[PDB]
């Protein structure tokens, strides 16, 4: 038993983990294949951020331009494109540590595991959910752009993120690994901010699945509610409304500790009327909302 956020053995990322240099900014490039992906915002300069053309950028740099670095041996690039706001370098050696792996895009609510890089050296791994506004509550410090998230299927790496920035919040964004934005952010100095966010309904019913599950149970209670009941309440209190496919997602927790979803959403009411009276859900005084349904499942 026991509950944690529980990040994914980081083993088969941490050899695709690169070092790329571009004039004088360092960051961190993903390899695969012979391809290595990092930020386009390497090519530019810190005093043109406010205005850049990347394409303009593009045109004027060589493949020269470009010093990667994987450990010791230096990655000779012999091309190199912009797909949106990911860099591709092409290179002379494929990566021979190169796993099986996809590119997908998660939706909000879903969580991945961050592989934190400086100087294209691995340093820290930890999980992270996307929040509903599309910025992710990381810790990066300068030169950790590059860093990716991911989700492993069976030997398998799904990555989802490469980060790009740190906004005035202290929140994170960043691409999939198309170069596509999550959310309304760009790559160049503006006066850019997080959105407001909301709480992410379903995960904190799996969190109260997984407590049950692990023990707690001091907010159970005899009631159910209606699904349209719940989600007056929950809108009073900025949580994302709930779906009947939300619902179905929870079944297999509710039949493993046999309380139904409805039964379980008016304990959720309760608390989010009274709080918790001094008392701990599985240590915690807050309610938790970036374990998904399959995070639960995966640790019971």
């Amino acid at each position: 038993s026991g509950f944690r956020k529980m990040a994914f053995p980081s083993g088969k990322v941490e050899g695709c983990m690169v070092q790329v240099t571009c004039g004088t900014t360092t960051l961190n490039g993903l390899w695969l294949d012979d391809v290595v992906y990092c930020p386009r915002h390497v090519i530019c300069t810190s005093e043109d951020m406010l205005n850049p053309n990347y394409e303009d950028l593009l045109i004027r740099k060589s493949n020269h331009n470009f010093l990667v670095q994987a450990g010791n041996v230096q990655l000779r690039v012999i091309g190199h494109s912009m797909q949106n706001c990911v860099l591709k370098l092409k290179v002379d050696t494929a990566n021979p540590k190169t796993p099986k792996y996809k590119f997908v895009r998660i939706q909000p609510g879903q969580t991945f595991s961050v592989l934190a890089c400086y100087n294209g050296s691995p340093s820290g791994v930890y999980q992270c959910a996307m929040r509903p506004n599309f910025t992710i509550k990381g810790s990066f410090l300068n030169g950790s752009c590059g860093s990716v998230g991911f989700n492993i299927d069976y030997d398998c790496v799904s990555f989802c993120y490469m980060h790009h920035m740190e906004l005035p919040t202290g929140v994170h964004a960043g691409t999939d690994l198309e170069g596509n934005f999550y959310g309304p952010f760009v790559d160049r100095q503006t006066a850019q901010a997080a959105g407001t966010d909301t709480t992410i309904t379903v995960n904190v019913l799996a969190w109260l699945y997984a407590a049950v599950i692990n023990g707690d149970r001091w907010f159970l209670n005899r009631f159910t509610t209606t699904l349209n009941d719940f989600n007056l309440v929950a809108m009073k209190y900025n949580y994302e409304p709930l779906t009947q496919d939300h619902v179905d997602i929870l079944g297999p927790l509710s039949a493993q500790t046999g309380i139904a979803v409805l039964d379980m959403c008016a304990s959720l009411k309760e608390l989010l009327q009274n709080g918790m009276n001094g008392r701990t859900i599985l240590g915690s005084a807050l309610l938790e909302d970036e374990f998904t349904p399959f995070d639960v499942v995966r640790q019971c």
